[PDB]
């Protein structure tokens, strides 16, 4: 300090060797995630609905049962909407809240509002129940390692982990600047105006965000994630390297390098998503959204039946390795 917000610029991974990679691949369970983390979220959960409450309680209860020292905060606020003033609640789960720096994984836990059509209900399986369940499975699978971050008299982390589950990512109607990103626009502004660490004179919680890794629209077959931003390109390249090495070790399922997920191509345009209010305030973003979107995007067919189990399993392994390497665990 006050150079500590520049540490993210020089931060390097602590790369896992083959033995450790095999351990991570064996330590995550796609069937356990499916039953215990994902299926309870495959419900109608637009903001303010009973399902939104049920989804929030589920996310909190799955984090609270873990051994690591997660601190849960519910960030509840009002916003104008096309249907008038409404309440929204982001979920923030933080290890070591006073650590200056956090790696941040995020997704949205609301589902887009639709009236029931032909007795069908929109549950947003890729969008984003699967991202939610991936974050919960990561917390569970890495629980023993994340517990070592716990602050004692001997070690106090400089860098730790935070999960954000945004409410209200979706428009109530179709997208507009005022009807979308309710939770992320609120939370980015809040973090930008909150000193961090406690007592700081001139640094905010946003300065402490090392990297925002935003998962969206994951779970369909054959996703291709572009390398959107130059100031996170080196971390995109790490995802590529992790995918390549897990592949070569035989630790991925139904996977080829020709059909790899992290491909060598950029994307010039802007995708509206929860990263935008953070990106426009200078937070580095790794946006794990596929291009093109799943074929089922914003249809009633974005459901459990159309999820690709082995692709989600593969991405769990890649993401968990990424997080351990980032945190030097
Ligand atoms: N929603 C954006 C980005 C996008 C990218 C890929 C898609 O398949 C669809 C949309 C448009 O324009
Ligand atoms: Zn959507």
């Amino acid at each position: 300090g006050p150079a500590w917000p520049e540490e993210k610029n020089y931060h390097q991974p602590a790369i896992l060797n083959s033995s450790a990679l095999r351990q991570i691949a064996e330590g995550t369970s796609i069937s356990e995630m499916w039953q215990n983390d994902l299926q309870p979220l495959l419900i109608e959960r637009y903001p303010g609905s009973p399902g939104s409450y049920a989804a929030r309680q589920h996310i909190m209860q799955r984090i609270q049962r873990l051994q690591a020292d997660w601190v849960l905060e519910i960030d509840t606020f009002l916003s104008q909407t096309p249907y008038g003033y409404r309440s929204f609640s982001n979920i923030i789960s933080t290890l070591n809240p006073t650590a200056k720096r956090h790696l941040v994984l995020a997704c949205h836990y609301d589902s887009k509002y639709f009236s029931h059509w032909n007795n069908r209900v929109f549950v947003g399986a890729t969008d984003s129940a699967v991202p939610c369940a991936m974050m919960l499975e990561l917390a569970r699978a890495l629980d023993k390692k994340l517990l070592s971050l716990k602050t004692v008299s001997d070690s106090k982390p400089d860098l730790s982990l935070q999960l954000i589950f945004f409410d209200g990512e979706e428009a109530f109607l179709h997208w507009s600047p005022q009807d979308s990103l309710y939770g992320s626009r609120h939370l980015a502004a809040k973090m930008a105006s909150t000193p961090h660490p406690p007592g700081a004179r001139g640094t905010s919680q946003l300065h402490g965000m090392d990297l925002l890794v935003l998962l969206d629209l994951i779970g369909a077959p054959n996703p291709t994630f572009p390398n959107f931003f130059p100031n996170s390109a080196r971390w995109f390249e790490r995802l590529q390297a992790i995918e390549h090495e897990l592949h070569e070790l035989g630790l991925l399922k139904d996977h080829s390098l020709e059909g790899r997920y992290f491909q060598n191509y950029s994307y010039g345009g802007v995708i509206q998503d929860d990263h935008i209010p953070f990106l426009r305030r200078g937070v580095p973003v790794l946006h794990l959204i596929p291009s093109p979107f799943p074929e089922v995007w914003h249809t009633m067919d974005d459901n459990e039946e159309n999820l690709d189990e082995s692709t989600i399993d593969n991405l769990n392994k890649i993401l968990q390795v990424f997080v351990l390497e980032y945190l030097h665990l």
